[PDB]
């Protein structure tokens, strides 16, 4: 009943070295010598079983909270999000601030956010993209609008004209850069003195002074009468079960969650999407996003991205399914629960790996080929957004950013690839995207 | 116009060693070889002027926050109030957040209180102190008491069945285990992970769940009984709002974080002093006062009708303060006496310091309970000014409430020559806990 360890062949570490050096190849081997798709790895010390069969994704995604828990596992996100907030808060609470956040992010609240990207896109063309043919690196540009589309899209005026997403990004970069991936594995590391972590407290001290002037602001002026929301508001309003407003922190806590969570993986998202497109191999691909926004006036609106653009959607959710952002989503056994023919104990981190499954042969045929035109071949084997208790909530919201920039860039401009072949992913980061430094691209202006 | 610095001659460091091997006697030899009050010393290179002339001290209490600023020096009770709460939130809203909890604890809620204590008192001395003699540490006892009968006065039934005396006592130590007192002067260590950092995070964390699963109790029940949860519930800041959990939270711990120390220490010394036979005559007082009052105490007697245990209380506190450095960042150049303190500055005023010069308070280190301020506004064991202290009523209600029922009862004997040393090393300063052993006699 105990899933098959893969043996152990360098004493402490485990096979912390040979996953790291190619996640990827290293899960695919096991998942072939143990002649099984679910088996147990160890890391640093601890034992790590992972759901590698798509049909069995549902025995991961789905258990409640208490039985398979997020708190644990995610708690290096401390610097992200607060102290007592997010994964951190128990589970009733954290539940409740995750809910404010994904009724902050609806559909339902985008009527004004497609001509806020595109306003946001077309002022980073118009100031970097700007000669009739230039070399510019592709993911650090998306990376750039994509934070500045989201902020346009979340941050109201008066929040803008005190925190521009130039400054947004620079105290996001502080935080970031404090958060260390390995102590999932190695919690002691949270305890060092690290100099990061001053630099990321400061700039959430920042933070939160910055939003406390712009809400005595808010406050004055509505006594003097009175008038349109933003992510901010919306959270200043939300009340818990209990009788309670959220604190500052909280607010400022899933503010700065929201942010991190959007801008890494929507522009990856983006850039994959792109790199894809242009390279010669999908000229039919292009051809097709082409034929979708032909008719599409200069100023788009929510019907055209949101109704309108099913194939722009499809190369996208394809770039995910492809290249995942999020390599290994993971839970703290709390319970035995079954898995397959298999019982996995309490205490295993337990993970479903986007990467591995995304790559089943019997799901995904010829896994690393790219194309949009494609289905999953077993039920919910694409899991780039996630399932179950914790499914993704700005799904919608990415998405939306995704398709407008497509949308936008690629009506005004071609790209040629300086590379024969599409970037190699790069697995060194927290959430993963095309090599930087393979991301060089030129974009040519349209006659 | 610059207020003189004591020779450094430790470098890096400063005075820092020099200082805590003997705060008093350090502080006086300043005081002297510069013959002047007000004088300036460095501590890991950041400069503190003590005021420490009695006459001066109004230089120091009565600006206001924006001229005198508490926050910067008070950060590191982070740990304690949470993140932006009471010094770490901006003036107005601290102010604001200080005047809820100073509103929880007048005189109009204590028309409950002095039954509450001195039940937990007796539940007690009835458990622990139950023979004819025992051996017991008074200081622990006396904290034991304070956290039991504060919790009595401050938290609802409803509260204190999911969380008694015990359990909320563990999680205040595992908050105050966070403390880093040496970031008034190394602010970094508040930005830093260090191994004892996240143990105020677990209990807070557990603290505020807690407390939403008594408000949502509270709320389903409400389709008597007033506490202090309830009361910073109600509350209404200046703006439209109410408070978050986290400083409702943040006030609670704050308000019990200040009383169970402050008030078990002035327990401790009173009773230590009044036991010693250099204190017969005092205690013979005592009795003389309590021996007037009915077995069942009330609001009234403990109040306005014990000035002579009120006095003992007082002389406990002017001999060995527990708070000996109270600090302000200078916010704006400031004149004190003669004298500019500079902006940046840390400016201190020490009650240890002026509880002992000898024109205030001839024979310091004498215990006297009959003696008053020879200078007035001499005594700042409990403040003054814009921050005095709002929970005085309160901390003496307790200190008064168990030194009357703990005297009626019981005789002690104290096993040692001499009241015990303070202990100068803890955050807030009591007598030396190893010191403290002593006999309980129970009374004819
Ligand atoms: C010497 C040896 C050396 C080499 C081997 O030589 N070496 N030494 C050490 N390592 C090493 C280092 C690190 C690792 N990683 C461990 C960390 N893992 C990881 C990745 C992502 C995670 O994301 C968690 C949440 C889920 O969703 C997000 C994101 N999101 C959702 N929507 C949009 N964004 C989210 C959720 C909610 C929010 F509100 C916000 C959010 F953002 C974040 C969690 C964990 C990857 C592997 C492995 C090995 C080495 O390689
Ligand atoms: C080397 C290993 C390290 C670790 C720790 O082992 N370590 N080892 C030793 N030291 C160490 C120890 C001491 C010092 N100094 C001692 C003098 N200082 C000091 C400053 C401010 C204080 O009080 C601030 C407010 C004022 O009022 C209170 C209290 N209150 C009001 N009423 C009733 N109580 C208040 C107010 C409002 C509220 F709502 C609540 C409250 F409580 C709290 C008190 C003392 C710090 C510097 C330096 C270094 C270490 O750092
Ligand atoms: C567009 C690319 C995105 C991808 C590929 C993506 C991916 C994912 C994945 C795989 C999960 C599952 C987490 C887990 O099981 O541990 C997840 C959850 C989450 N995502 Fe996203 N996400 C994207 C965009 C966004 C955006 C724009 C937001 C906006 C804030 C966001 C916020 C969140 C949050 C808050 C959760 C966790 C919710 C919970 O624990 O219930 N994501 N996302
Ligand atoms: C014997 C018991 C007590 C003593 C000896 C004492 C002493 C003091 C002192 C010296 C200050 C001045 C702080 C400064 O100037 O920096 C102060 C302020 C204060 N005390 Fe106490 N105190 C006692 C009891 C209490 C209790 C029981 C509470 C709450 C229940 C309390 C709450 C406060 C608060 C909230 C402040 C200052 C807030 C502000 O800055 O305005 N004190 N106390």
């Amino acid at each position: 009943t105990d899933p098959p360890v893969y043996p152990v062949t360098v004493p402490i570490l485990g096979h912390i070295i040979q996953f790291g050096k190619s996640p990827l190849g290293f899960m695919q081997e096991c998942k072939r010598q143990l002649k099984s798709g679910i088996f147990t790895i160890n890391i640093v010390g601890k034992r790590v079983t992972i759901v590698g069969d798509p049909h069995e994704h549902s025995r991961f995604f789905l258990p409640r909270n208490e039985v398979l828990s997020p708190r644990e596992v995610y708690s290096f996100m401390v610097p992200v999000f607060g102290e007592g907030v997010a994964y951190a808060a128990p589970y009733p609470r954290m539940r409740e601030q995750l809910n404010f956040l994904a009724e902050e992010l609806t559909i339902a609240k985008f009527q004004n956010f497609v001509p806020a990207i595109q306003h946001e896109v077309r002022k980073f063309m118009a100031a970097n993209w700007d000669k009739d043919e230039g070399e510019i690196n592709l993911l650090e540009d998306c990376s750039t609008m994509i934070i500045n589309t989201a902020c346009q899209c979340l941050f109201g005026e008066d929040l803008r004209k005190r925190l521009d997403a130039r400054r947004f990004a620079q105290l996001l970069a502080k935080m970031e850069s404090s958060l260390i991936p390995a102590a999932v594995f190695l919690p002691i590391l949270l305890k060092l003195p690290l100099p990061q972590s001053a630099r990321c407290h400061e700039a959430r001290t920042e933070l939160q002074k910055i939003l406390s002037e712009i809400i005595i602001a808010r406050k004055a002026a509505a006594v003097n009468k009175s008038s349109t929301s933003d992510l901010l508001s919306g959270l200043l309003s939300a009340v818990y079960r209990d009788g309670t407003p959220m604190s500052l922190h909280e607010v400022c806590g899933m503010i700065v969650a929201a942010m991190f969570a959007g801008q890494h993986t929507s522009s990856i998202t983006t850039t994959w999407s792109m790199l894809h497109l242009m390279h010669p191999a999908n000229v039919k691909h292009l051809e097709a996003l082409r034929k979708e926004i032909e008719e599409f006036p200069a100023q788009l609106n929510y019907n055209n991205v949101m109704d309108e653009m099913p194939f722009a959607e499809r190369c996208a959710r394809e770039s995910i399914r492809r290249d995942p952002p999020l390599l290994m989503l993971m839970r703290k056994v709390m319970a035995d629960v079954k898995v397959g023919s298999y019982v996995v104990p309490k205490g295993d981190i337990i993970a479903c790996s986007p990467l591995l499954s995304h790559h089943d042969e019997e799901a995904f045929p010829e896994p690393r080929r790219w194309d949009p035109e494609r289905d999953e071949k077993v039920e919910g084997a694409f899991i780039g957004f996630g399932a179950g208790v914790h499914k993704c909530i700005g799904q919608k919201f990415g998405l939306l950013q995704v398709k407008t920039i497509l949308a936008t860039a690629f009506r005004s401009y071609d790209f040629q690839l300086l590379r024969d072949e599409v970037p190699d992913p790069d697995y060194h980061t927290m959430v993963v995207g095309p090599t930087a430094s393979q991301c060089r691209v030129k974009y040519i202006r349209r006659k």
